[PDB]
């Protein structure tokens, strides 16, 4: 009964955890994103405290509704996600200065999150949404703590692997949020090179595609991670790559932060705040894109 505080309900996509609706509050009149997330206490104390991690970089949790056994979120609606925006954007590229802003967004998003404590774990293209402003906004932060990232969506697509962190692959217990800066550098990579930095498709290929483009890491680069859960001394020796070879023509300004965004050792990883503070930044504007609604 809960969709009829809805004018209109319309299916938008289909999410990690459920079905996204565009959709008209009935009172307000404002139009929503509104999730239904399939099947529990735990996540419901969680998820409501994402409703005071309030940013201009971070998608509006507006409210949280449990009934029937369902549970639904409703989020600032925004037309166009990273994803069909760097799809569009193929024959020409995003403009550096356009890359230059979204990364700076993305990290002052970040830089509040991590303050707070709160993790995002699965940043993609996907969940980057855009305005026809100049803004991105991170979506769907705080959920993979409360539910889990499952290898499968509700409609059995598979979820990517693409931007996970290797301490992640690797069998880390303790997630840090270092993983949401390894996920935004090989975002950053792939808005500037319009292709996937490390495109696996199963745990091991996205292992060894990280490998064969930083080196296989050892004790030297990572101290600890020849005794990770799922390290194992027969992995493939792979040299390091320089930068200048993976994210041409990004300046030595990008190439400096990108290689700090991609360190193996979560401890030694740059942190959102000090990648704020990068000479990358010091030019930084604001551009309009050009978004076709
Ligand atoms: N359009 C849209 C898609 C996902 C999340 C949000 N907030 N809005």
């Amino acid at each position: 009964e809960f969709m009829e505080n809805f004018q209109k309900v319309e299916k938008i996509g289909e999410g990690t955890y459920g079905v996204v609706y565009k959709a008209r509050n009935k009172l307000t009149g404002e139009v929503v994103a509104l999730k239904k997330i399939r099947l529990p206490s735990t996540a419901i104390r969680e998820i409501s405290l994402l409703k005071e991690l309030n940013h201009p970089n971070i998608v509006k949790l507006l409210d949280v509704i449990h009934t029937e056994n369902k549970l639904y979120l409703v989020f600032e609606f925004l037309h166009q996600d990273l994803k069909k925006f760097m799809d569009a954007s193929a024959l020409t590229g995003i403009p550096l200065p356009l890359i230059k802003s979204y990364l700076f967004q993305l990290l002052q998003g970040l830089a509040f999150c991590h303050s707070h404590r709160v993790l995002h774990r699965d940043l993609k293209p996907q969940n980057l949404l855009i305005n026809t402003e100049g803004a991105i906004k991170l979506a769907d932060f705080g959920l993979a703590r409360a539910f889990g990232v499952p290898v499968r969506t509700y409609t059995h697509e598979v979820v990517t692997l693409w931007y996970r962190a290797p301490e992640i692959l690797l069998g880390c217990k303790y997630y840090s949020t270092a993983v949401d800066i390894w996920s935004l550098g090989c975002i950053f990579a792939e808005m500037v090179t319009r292709r996937a930095l490390f495109p696996g498709d199963s745990e091991i290929d996205q292992l060894f595609r990280i490998f064969r483009t930083l080196g296989t890491p050892d004790e030297v680069v990572w101290p600890g991670v020849t005794s990770m859960p799922d390290y194992k001394p027969s992995f493939p020796k792979w040299a390091r790559q320089d930068f200048s070879k993976v994210v041409p023509p990004l300046d030595e300004d990008g190439r400096s932060l990108l290689s700090q965004m991609l360190h193996y050792d979560p401890n030694k990883r740059i942190s959102a705040k000090a990648a704020l503070a990068h000479p990358f930044f010091q030019d930084v504007t604001k551009p309009v894109p050009h978004l076709r609604l």
